């Protein structure tokens, strides 16, 4: 009661939000790359410097940002992905909070450069000050968007303390990129670190062979044990791969990539199902190696549980679990 | 790009926020009760109806809310607990986002009734509409604050679906109240369900005996095996109780309450430390029963990681772990 109930300053309120969604450089990358995916992007180039604590440049060939919408794009609670409660209960895109851009820009130097197909001129935008004021200016840029985030946490001393080493932090970026490359085989992704190309995942065309990118990501060992899954029931569909438990090593058990409607996710439920399927098949229980994709009606899953979409809750919980269990158990036989 | 980048409506933006912090009735209770604690409250009465899906009434004898600050209290990003980045990096209260009240009021009928010691008159306030407009009016109320949340999720059909049974949901409230009663022995707390008193934890006076409330909460079995801990090193202090691993049952292992600066918390780090201490002491590894309290300089711990403060990150990670490990290991010998 000594201090008055007061509205938080624009920038500080955003940093608090940034703390719950922007953990480290890998997190900045996840969000910006997911924006590119939503923008219809087909080629995404990521350039990192000093593990991303120095620079994070993400360029995409997505639809781009309108000039008169550059500022809105950097505003809080501003999004083009949903406009009602209905749209929310049926999320069909990675983003929907309209919080990512303003959050990251409040703890770094974020520059947004974009051009839509209907524009001859390209534009650049960024927020500054205690109030996060936006300024828009000319710039040369092809159709699409380039995000440039510099000096992550340069203005949040405390959080900068938690940054690991260049190598470690970049390693996390690499793993996140790896996860996204597996969610969208149809998307070409290039990753560079300190001027050198670390990796490049070329797109897998219509009905093309996925195994190729699969092996390039998870390794050849995994590809040899990988058992393709195709299990469906109405609006529940399980696809992807599961390696034979009898032939899974601790090294392979590192590959436990799971997706819900194309969104990377680590859900205790799904994981429990897949494992039970391997415990009841094989003799003992152990860590399985997999890359499963669960497609489901967006009304049966709630993704508004974590500010970073790290968790989900299935309405019909038991059903979903039994579904994945059978699916996996079906292939192990 | 078809839909324009647009700012979300007041109410919908809050519901999205509510989804990340207000899981179920127990969550509403946690937040409101934590507000009472911050308000200097010494007696907190909680009344629940139909597992809290019908009504959640929390009355406290805290300092209360100023009349001209009732609206601010219900606004977004509005708080009296912090006003700068400095205040944040050194959190000394349960709340600091200024998001709890508006979030819950956007998914229920929340009525705030309060009076400060300097006011003769009491007031009542609540938000309504797509824009969350506040209205303030007369009301009779002693010094303090009463929160009344009705029809949780009445306007969010999807989330209402996830509510368990009356008994289950109330069971979660009971467990949360149990956790808070353990964090503040000096606070009298009364809990009722459907007009009947379920529990009442009376305050433990200055230096009084805690064991009494300890046994009333965790049970007598735990109290018999409980080993008091008192381990300090500078600004790191570990207090509380740990039962002998050799005499811990699966029933007792249900008691694994941990606190950081008086804030209930379940951290994998701390848990790992306590267990390692029991694995290296006893023969095998297993679930330990405990009620530990970790006090530490607010600059060594970051609590701005989860919108509901469900997680933390220690700056000097290894040190903290070794500290709790020794502390526990010290008592087991
Ligand atoms: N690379 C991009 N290309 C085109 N439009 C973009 C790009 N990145 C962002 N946008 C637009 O900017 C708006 C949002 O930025 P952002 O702040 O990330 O929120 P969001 O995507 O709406 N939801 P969330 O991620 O949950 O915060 C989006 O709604 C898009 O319309
Ligand atoms: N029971 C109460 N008694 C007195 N003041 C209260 C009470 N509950 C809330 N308030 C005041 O209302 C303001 C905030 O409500 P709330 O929306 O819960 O945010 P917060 O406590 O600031 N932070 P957070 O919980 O992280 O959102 C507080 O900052 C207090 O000043
Ligand atoms: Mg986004
Ligand atoms: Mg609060
Ligand atoms: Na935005
Ligand atoms: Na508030």
């Amino acid at each position: 009661s000594h201090m008055p109930i007061q509205v938080l300053p624009p920038q500080l309120a955003n940093q608090i939000a940034a703390g719950e969604v922007v953990e480290r450089p890998a997190s900045v990358v996840k969000e910006l790359v997911e924006n590119s995916l939503d923008a219809g992007a087909t080629r995404i180039d990521i350039d990192i410097e000093r593990g991303g604590a120095k620079l994070i440049r993400i360029r995409d060939n997505g639809c781009g940002i309108k000039k008169d919408e550059l500022a809105l794009a950097l505003a809080r609670h501003a999004t083009s992905k949903i406009a009602s409660l209905d749209d929310l209960e049926a999320i069909i895109s990675l983003g929907f909070r309209g919080e990512a851009l303003p959050s990251i820009s409040s703890v770094s130097r974020l520059t947004l450069t974009s051009r839509t197909a209907e524009q001859q001129e390209a534009w650049q935008a960024y927020a500054e000050g205690r109030d996060m004021n936006v300024t828009v200016k000319p710039a040369a840029h092809p159709v699409g968007t380039t995000l440039e985030v510099l000096d992550l946490f340069y203005n949040t001393p405390a959080r900068r303390k938690f940054l690991r080493t260049e190598k470690t932090e970049f390693n996390h970026i690499d793993e996140i990129i790896r996860r996204i490359a597996l969610a969208r085989f149809d998307v070409t992704i290039n990753l560079s670190h300190n001027g050198k190309i670390v990796r490049q995942y070329r797109a897998v065309p219509e009905g093309g062979q996925k195994e190729r990118r699969l092996g390039a990501i998870c390794g050849t060992a995994f590809l040899e044990q990988a058992l393709a899954i195709e299990w469906q029931h109405g609006d529940l569909t399980l696809r992807g791969w599961v390696a034979d438990p009898n032939h899974t090593t601790p090294a392979l058990a590192e590959i436990q990539y799971c997706y819900v409607n194309g969104r990377m996710m680590r859900d205790r439920l799904i994981n429990h199902a897949i494992r039970q399927a391997c415990e009841d098949k094989l003799g003992a229980d152990q860590q399985p190696a997999f890359v499963l994709y669960l497609e489901i009606d967006p009304h049966q899953v709630d993704v508004n549980v974590h500010p970073a979409k790290h968790e989900v809750r299935f309405h019909q919980s038991r059903l979903v679990h039994d579904f994945i269990y059978q699916g996996v158990l079906s292939v192990l036989q």
